C-alpha cells in the first residue's frame, strides 16, 4: 500500500518508531514516491546525477567531484523572524522582557503551530519523493551522540546531510528501537507548481516557517530550501533542540568552535570558541599558526557539545561531519587550510562560476587567468563594474571535515576533548582591547552574557547565541553558573578578543588571521598559570604578548582601556540584561553588573 511508493530500501528494516514517523508523515505530505537513504556513494552519485540532469546542481569541472547550487534570491539565508519554538509556557521559551519585543527567540503558542502546520504540510510534497535520513549527530556510537530521522522532499538537503552528518543505513543499525529527534522538513512547493520556480530552486518564501517542539523532540519546517532552515541538524538540532536536552540532562549546547593547539614543546590544550556571524570562527578553528612551532588543528568549526567527564573536566565533541562555511572572504591567504578543504567532494551553494568551471567570490584574491570570466550566483555575466558581489555575501561550501588537512587525530574520538579554555569575542571597532581574561567563572559567564558585535549596526549577541536559544535565556544564564558547582569542576579560563579593533581612519589595529596563534599562545600559558590588573579582567603585562615577526603594532591603542567608553558600556550591559532578561536574570550577573561598574567607578 505505502510499500507500493517505496523506491529505495523496505518499510520492514526500520525500527517501529521510524516506520510509525514515516508513514504518518508520508499520508499527510502525500509524496509520490519514498527513498529511504541509506548514505553509500552510489546513492551520493545517483542523487547528484539527477539533480544536474534537474538544473539543481551544475558540476565545477575545474574539480574532483564538486557542484554548484544557485538558489532563488528569495530564499537565501535564515530568517529569524520566521524561526520559532514552540512550549505551552512562553517564559519557558523566552523571558518576558520588561519593555519592547524579546531579542532572545521568538515563541510560538502550541495552538497557533498548529493552525500554521495543517496550513502548510498537507498535500505538500505532492509530485516529489519523500526521502527518510537517518543520520547521527556526533561519532556514531559515542555517549555524547544523538540520532535524529530527517524526512526532506529536497535532494539538495540529503546531498547536504551526507556531509555535514554521519548518515545512512548505519546509523538506522545504530538507532536501532532507540529515541531519535523527528525532523519534518519541506520545501513547500507541490506539483504542479503553483508559481514560478527560480533556478530549479523551489521554495515557498511567504508560508516559510522553522519550527522546534522541544517537548515533542520534533524539528518542523516549511518553505526553505536553504541551510539552516532545511539540513535540520546544522542549528535546529544542534543548537536549537541540543541546548535544551542539555540543559535537561547536565551539558552543554553552543556555537563554539574547538580546536586543539600545541606548543614548540609538546603540549596540546584544546580551546573552545563562541563569535557570532561574519566573526571567524572558522578561519581560528583551523588557522595556520604564524608562531614558529606551534601547531592548531581543527575539532570543529561551529558547533561544540560539552559535558563534564568522571574527573570534572568539560569534554567537547563535534557533532557534525562537516563544515558548513561561509565562502566569500576565504583565501589562501585567511584560511589556507579551508581552502585545501574544499578542494574535493564538496558542494557550493550561492558563489560564482569561472568559464574554467573553478569557484570564484569577493576576497577569494586569485587572479582568474587570460579569457577567464565570472559568472555572478544569479547567472549572469559579471565584472566588478557592477555595483554586486559576484557571490552571494552569505554563499556557503559544505565540504566533508575528513579533508581537512588539519583535522585533529581526536575529533571523532567518542570520549570527546577536555577543553582547557573558553572564549568569547565579536567585532568592536573601539573601546575593547585586544584579549583579556574573566576574573572568575561567575565573571566569565557575565563576559559571554555581555558579547556585542557590530553587525553600522552594533548590537548584542550573548555567547553568539542569540538567534539559537532553545530555551529561556535567563534559565541558560543559571545553566551556565550552576556549573562553578558539579563536583570537582576543572573550570576551563574564559578570555574575550577582538580582532577587529580600529585606529580613527578605520584601519585594523590587528593583524589577525594566523597572527592570533600570538593572543594563544597567551592563553595558553595562562592556563598554565602573566597579567595586568584592569576593571573589565586580566590583559596581558607590558612585553607578554609575543611580537617577534610583527611590523608595527599601536599596542597602547589596542590594549586602550577608557572610562568613558566603558561608563557607556556596562550602563549598556545593564539595561539589556535587565529588560531582556527581566525576572529570568541569576543573581550572580546582577553581582557582575554592579561590581563591573564598581571597578570601573575607581578609574
Ligand atoms: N580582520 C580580521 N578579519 C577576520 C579575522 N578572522 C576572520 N575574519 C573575517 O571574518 C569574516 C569571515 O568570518 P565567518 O567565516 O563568517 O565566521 P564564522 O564564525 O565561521 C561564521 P558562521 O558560523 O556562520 O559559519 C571575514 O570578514 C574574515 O575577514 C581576523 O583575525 N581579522
Ligand atoms: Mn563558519
Ligand atoms: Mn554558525
Amino acid at each position: 500500500n505505502l510499500s507500493a511508493k517505496v523506491v529505495q530500501g523496505s518499510l520492514d528494516s526500520l525500527p517501529q518508531a521510524v516506520r510509525e514517523f514515516l508513514e504518518n508523515n508520508a499520508e499527510l505530505c502525500q509524496p509520490d514516491h519514498i527513498h529511504i537513504c541509506d548514505g553509500s556513494e552510489e546513492e551520493n552519485g545517483r542523487l547528484l546525477g539527477q539533480m544536474e540532469e534537474e538544473g539543481i546542481l551544475r558540476r565545477l569541472k575545474k574539480y574532483d567531484n564538486c557542484w554548484l547550487a544557485l538558489t532563488d534570491p528569495r530564499d537565501v539565508a535564515r530568517i529569524e523572524s520566521k524561526t520559532v519554538i514552540v512550549t505551552q509556557e512562553q517564559r519557558d521559551t523566552v523571558p518576558i522582557p520588561k519593555t519592547g519585543l524579546s531579542q532572545l527567540g521568538r515563541w510560538m503558542s502550541e495552538e497557533d503551530f498548529e493552525k500554521a502546520f495543517n496550513a502548510r504540510f498537507p498535500g505538500c510534497m505532492k509530485g516529489r519523493t519523500m526521502y527518510v535520513i537517518p543520520f547521527s549527530m556526533g561519532p556514531l556510537g559515542s555517549p555524547l551522540s544523538k540520532i535524529g530521522i530527517e524526512l526532506t522532499d529536497s535532494p539538495y538537503v540529503v546531498a547536504s546531510m551526507r556531509i555535514m552528518t554521519r548518515m545512512g543505513t548505519p546509523v538506522l543499525e545504530a538507532l536501532g528501537d532507540g529515541e531519535f529527534v523527528k525532523c519534518l522538513h519541506s520545501v513547500g512547493c507541490p506539483l504542479p507548481l503553483q508559481k514560478p520556480l527560480v533556478n530549479n530552486w523551489p521554495c515557498n518564501p511567504e508560508l516559510t516557517l522553522i519550527a522546534h517542539l522541544p517537548d515533542r523532540r520534533e524539528i518542523i519546517s516549511f518553505g526553505s530550501g536553504y541551510g539552516g532552515n532545511s539540513l535540520l541538524g546544522k542549528k535546529c538540532f544542534a543548537l536549537r533542540m541540543a541546548s535544551r536536552l542539555a540543559k535537561e540532562e547536565g551539558w552543554l549546547a553552543e556555537h563554539m568552535l574547538v580546536l586543539g593547539i600545541t606548543n614548540p614543546e609538546g603540549e596540546k590544550k584544546y580551546l573552545a570558541a563562541a563569535f557570532p556571524s561574519a566573526c571567524g570562527k572558522t578561519n581560528l578553528a583551523m588557522m595556520n599558526p604564524s608562531l614558529p612551532g606551534w601547531k592548531v588543528e581543527c575539532v570543529g568549526d561551529d558547533i561544540a557539545w560539552m559535558k563534564f567527564d568522571a574527573q570534572g573536566h568539560l569534554r567537547a565533541i563535534n557533532p557534525e561531519n562537516g563544515f558548513f562555511g561561509v565562502a566569500p572572504g576565504t583565501s589562501v591567504k585567511t584560511n589556507p587550510n579551508a581552502i585545501k578543504t574544499i578542494q574535493k567532494n564538496t558542494i557550493f551553494t550561492n558563489v560564482a562560476e569561472t568559464s574554467d568551471g573553478g569557484v570564484y567570490w569577493e576576497g577569494i584574491d586569485e587572479p582568474l587567468a587570460s579569457g577567464v570570466t565570472i559568472t555572478s550566483w544569479k547567472n549572469k555575466e559579471w565584472s566588478s563594474e557592477d555595483g554586486e558581489p559576484c557571490a552571494h555575501p552569505n554563499s556557503r561550501f559544505c565540504t566533508p571535515a575528513s579533508q581537512c588537512p588539519i583535522i585533529d587525530a581526536a575529533w571523532e574520538s567518542p570520549e570527546g576533548v577536555p577543553i582547557e579554555g573558553i572564549i568569547f569575542g565579536g567585532r568592536r571597532p573601539a573601546g575593547v582591547p585586544l584579549v583579556y581574561e574573566a576574573l572568575s567563572w561567575q565573571h566569565g559567564v557575565f563576559v559571554g552574557a555581555a558579547m556585542r558585535s557590530e553587525a553600522k549596526i552594533i548590537m548584542h549577541d550573548p555567547f553568539a547565541m542569540r538567534p539559537f536559544f532553545g530555551y529561556n535565556f535567563g534559565k541558560y544564564l543559571a545553566h551556565w553558573l550552576s556549573m562553578a558547582q558539579h563536583p570537582a569542576a576543572k573550570l576551563p579560563k574564559i578570555f574575550h578578543v577582538n580582532w577587529f579593533r580600529k585606529d580613527k581612519e578605520g584601519k585594523f589595529l590587528w593583524p589577525g588571521f594566523g597572527e592570533n596563534s600570538r593572543v594563544l599562545e597567551w592563553m595558553f600559558n595562562r592556563i598554565d598559570g602573566s597579567t595586568k590588573l584592569t576593571p573589565i579582567g586580566y590583559i596581558p603585562k607590558e612585553d607578554a604578548l609575543n611580537l617577534k615577526g610583527l611590523g608595527h603594532i599601536n599596542m597602547m591603542e589596542l590594549f586602550s582601556i577608557s572610562k568613558e567608553f566603558w561608563d557607556k558600556e556596562v550602563e549598556d550591559i545593564e539595561k539589556y540584561l535587565v529588560d531582556q532578561v527581566n525576572a529570568d536574570l541569576p543573581c550572580e550577573i546582577e553581582r557582575e553588573i554592579l561590581a563591573l561598574k564598581q571597578r570601573i567607578s575607581q578609574m
